[PDB]
RNA sequence: UGGAGUGUGACAAUGGUGU
RNA sequence: GCCAGCCGCCUGAUGGCGGCGACACUCCA
């Protein structure tokens, strides 16, 4: 096994800031709790009436078993005591009632003594006398705290979800938002913490079928519709209810929870059942109040007032535009705004009046944690040309204007393939786009000597092969293919497949919507995609400002999978690593594998590696004494499978490359998918009518692990909303960083992202292998290894970035 | 397909089981 | 334990081919 490594200091660089984190420190006990084993049958139950049989099961023998022992149960096997149960350890039968006079099932319950669970030792973990924290107790300590809220709120997934109060938040037709919480157990040095974010979803409006179809087809009430539905309304209505869920209301106090299937076209009146109008005449005495709208078709092969709404339905369906729209007026909130619903979340969940918690000795406090932060100093850029221009990243941000390329390529010969209409996409257009494109390519450094050498107009996916040939064949020295397209078209694939894998052609797409109108900004970031697809160097961070690790070769991989949507039988997942090829580091090769459905694990690691390598002592002379792993998307859980597997991947692909050839591996996981917002304490150290941190805002207390190498970093600056800072965790370090190196470092390698002139929320290695990902994605569209075939790059363009 | 960011979306950690 | 969801298009759900590895919003010289 790989154990990761301890934390090797606490880092200090940076000026300091103060800051507030959503997490609430917890007070844990150093008692031992005990946990039992449950089976209910039957067990063809949600797990919600699991745990209103577990309820019932401990105020029935609460003098035989429980007593004031209040327990708390995960609802499919798991119940916690604080002390221990007379049952000893063996199984214990019991049988539990459910209460209804309605419905009366009998349930057969099996409690089972499994493990005394000692926090005592959770304890010694969060000390660091024990390295690793026992994920079991964190488990039942989770349980613990959301024993109560999965009853009393909507539990989905890891948040609760509740109506909240009085005034609703109408989103739609039949709809409304959801305002809830993410929670969950954190363990950090010397305490626990529980982490508490603000959420929010979508869910159907507990109302009368009728008032659903009012709000579905806008009527102001429903003696509107004075005459049958439309052709339209039918379809309309039937979109909206094609699956949901209903009450049948004829009934007594007795209520229904029968699921929908279908709409007819008959308006009860008119529809022969061997009518149903007239069957709610004579069945059951009820004369239909609207005999003209329709049936509500059920299942697979009734009126509409007969029928409700079934409450807490979560709305799985796709939202509109504008309730898309309307949910992130709700949801994106500035960073104080979301600092303060989280501390009245906090304030009104009184977790220190929950009893299951109580129980167990446990308090949580009101307040967000304070946390010691440090704004890391922003690398320096330097440019070219007569100038040797040096950008300062000034709150994350820096613009080309007055500055040139560090290295610009010549352009001399490129062509401009138009798929978009002539009609749409004339030629005063095509000829102000070029104007206007070779006055901004000549600012930057980055000159077009001349018009292009061809420029026609195209139609279809079939045309691309053909003409890109003629390009090749009848234009020596042909650099770039500029691609105006309508818009999302397939045409763009294989345009990529064709220059990419086939021909081994540069090609550069452009919408139609910026060559017939174009600003500075967009064509002076597509003159930084085309220069560094032709090769040039944009920019390199100013050399001495660098760590000490520059100070030998040294090379930057970054890895990613990304994975289809689940259901689909292969769609293989898609790994990228890409690999440093210089000093700077600016240059990067991209090699891409697929690989089984859904496998986190880049199986083929080693190979790609090689070939990285190979690249890399071809392009600068000399092996790599260090191996910075960059690698993305890997959960806590598994960490122990990449770990062993990718690291000795990557030292085989060392020790092919030469016998003895082993360099100092430094394999880091960075995550974006988290919970952790951090907010200024200070209101002027907000930044930008958003709020939120610094670019640069380093976090590795009070928050991170209690003894493995972790730290927060937010290397870019928010826009709208709450800024999401990375997370990095250093699950391997031959090379010994230091806190301050190693966080320095990734600061740095954030501001080399050749897309753009600003610092990104990641690493520009682990950044570029996503975006190799989604290229090799679109390589695919139109066996096994016929895919790993027809996502290979050609020659010609694997030594390009092809990927920006 | 100029580009970055953050909201929703991952049904492994979830959810169904009288016309 | 058995089961898996949503949206399109065609035959007009008795099937078949595609998406949900995205959409949305905010913001740049
Ligand atoms: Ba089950
Ligand atoms: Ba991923």
């Amino acid at each position: 096994a790989f154990k990761p490594p301890p934390r090797p200091d606490f880092g200090t660089s940076g000026r300091t800031i103060k800051l507030q984190a959503n997490f609430f420190e917890m007070d844990i006990p150093k008692i031992d709790i005990y946990h039992y084993e449950l089976d209910i049958k039957p067990e063809k139950c949600p797990r919600r009436v699991n745990r209103e049989i577990v309820e019932h099961m401990v105020q029935h023998f609460k003098t035989q078993i429980f007593g004031d022992r209040k327990p708390v149960f995960d609802g499919r096997k798991n119940l916690y005591t604080a002390m221990p149960l007379p049952i000893g350890r063996d199984k214990v039968e019991l049988e539990v009632t459910l209460p209804g006079e309605g419905k009366d099932r009998i349930f057969k319950v099996s409690i089972k003594w499994v493990s005394c669970v000692s926090l005592q030792a959770l304890h010694d973990a969060l000390s660091g006398r024990l390295p690793s924290v026992p994920f079991e107790t964190i488990q039942a300590l989770d349980v613990v705290m959301r024993h109560l809220p999965s009853m009393r709120y909507t539990p989905v997934g890891r948040s609760f979800f509740t109506a909240s109060e009085g005034c609703s938040n109408p989103l739609g037709g039949g709809r409304e938002v959801w305002f809830g919480f993410h929670q969950s157990v954190r363990p950090s040095l010397w305490k626990m913490m529980l982490n508490i974010d603000v959420s929010a979803t979508a869910f159907y409006k507990a109302q009368p079928v009728i008032e659903f179809v009012c709000e579905v087809l806008d009527f102001k009430s429903i003696e509107e519709q004075q005459k049958p539905l439309t052709d339209s309304q039918r379809v309309k209505f039937t979109k909206e209810i094609k699956g949901l869920k209903v009450e049948i209301t004829h009934c007594g106090q007795m209520k229904r929870k029968y699921r929908v299937c279908n709409v007819t076209r008959r308006p009860a009146s008119h529809q022969t059942f061997p009518t149903v109008a007239q069957y709610f005449k004579d069945r059951h005495k009820l004369v239909l109040r609207y005999p003209h709208l329709p049936c509500l078709q059920v299942g697979q092969e009734l009126p509409l007032e007969v029928c409700n709404i079934v409450a807490g339905q979560r709305c799985i369906k796709k939202l509109t535009d504008n309730q898309t729209s309307t949910m992130i007026r709700a949801t994106a909130r500035s960073a104080p705004d979301r600092q303060e619903e989280i501390s009245k979340l906090m304030r009104s969940a009184d977790f220190n009046t929950d009893p299951y918690v109580r129980e167990f000795g446990i308090m949580v406090k009101d307040e967000m944690t304070d946390v010691t932060g440090r704004v890391l100093q922003p690398p320096s850029i330097l440019y070219g040309g007569r100038n040797k221009a040096i950008a300062t990243p000034v709150q994350g941000v820096w613009d080309m204007r007055n500055k040139q390329f560090h290295t610009g390529i010549e352009i001399k010969v490129w062509a401009i393939a138009c798929f978009a209409p002539q009609r749409q996409c004339t030629e005063v257009h095509l000829k102000s786009f070029t104007e206007q494109l070779r006055k901004i390519s000549r600012d930057a450094g980055m000159p077009i000597q001349g018009q292009p050498c061809f420029c026609k107009y195209a139609q279809g996916a079939d045309s691309v092969e053909p003409m890109f040939r003629h390009l090749k064949n009848t234009y020596a020295g042909l650099q770039l293919v500029v691609v105006i397209l309508p818009g999302k078209t397939p045409v763009y694939a294989e345009v990529k497949r064709v220059g990419d894998t086939v021909l081994g052609m540069a090609t550069q797409c452009v919408q139609m919507k910026n060559v017939q109108r174009t600003t500075p900004q967009t064509l002076s970031n597509l003159c930084l995609k085309i220069n560094v697809k032709l090769g040039g160097v944009n920019n390199i961070l100013l050399p001495q400002g660098r760590p000490p690790v520059f100070q030998q070769p040294v090379i930057f991989l970054g890895a990613d999978v990304t994975h289809p949507p689940a259901g689909d039988g292969k769609k293989p997942s898609i790994a990228a690593v890409v690999g440093s090829m210089d000093a700077h580091p600016n240059r990067y090769c991209a090699t891409v594998r697929v690989q089984q459905h859904r496998q986190e694990i880049i199986q083929d690691l080693a190979a790609m590696v090689r070939e990285l390598l190979i690249q890399f002592y071809k392009s600068t002379r000399f092996k790599p004494t260090r191996i910075i792993f960059y690698r993305d998307g890997v959960s806590e859980g598994q960490f122990q499978q990449v770990l062993h597997h990718e690291l000795l991947a990557i030292r085989e692909a060392c020790i092919k490359l030469e016998k003895d050839y082993q360099p100092g591996i430094t394999f880091i996981v960075v995550q974006k998918r988290h919970h952790t917002r951090l907010f200024c304490t200070d209101k002027n150290e907000r930044v930008g009518k958003s709020g939120n941190i610094p670019a640069g805002t380093t976090v590795d207390t009070k928050i991170t692990h209690p003894t493995e190498f972790d730290f927060y970093l937010c290397s870019h600056a928010g826009i709208q909303g709450t800024s999401r800072p990375s997370h990095y965790h250093v699950l391997w370090d031959d090379n010994r960083f230091s806190s301050d190196e190693l966080q320095i470092l990734t600061y740095q390698l954030c501001h080399t992202y050749v897309r753009c002139t600003r610092s990104v929320s990641i690493p520009a290695p682990a950044y570029y292998a996503h975006l190799v990902a989604f290229r090799a994605r679109y390589h695919l569209v139109d066996d096994h290894q016929a895919l790993a075939k027809a996502v290979q790059v050609h020659q010609d363009t694997l030594r390009t970035m092809y990927f920006a």
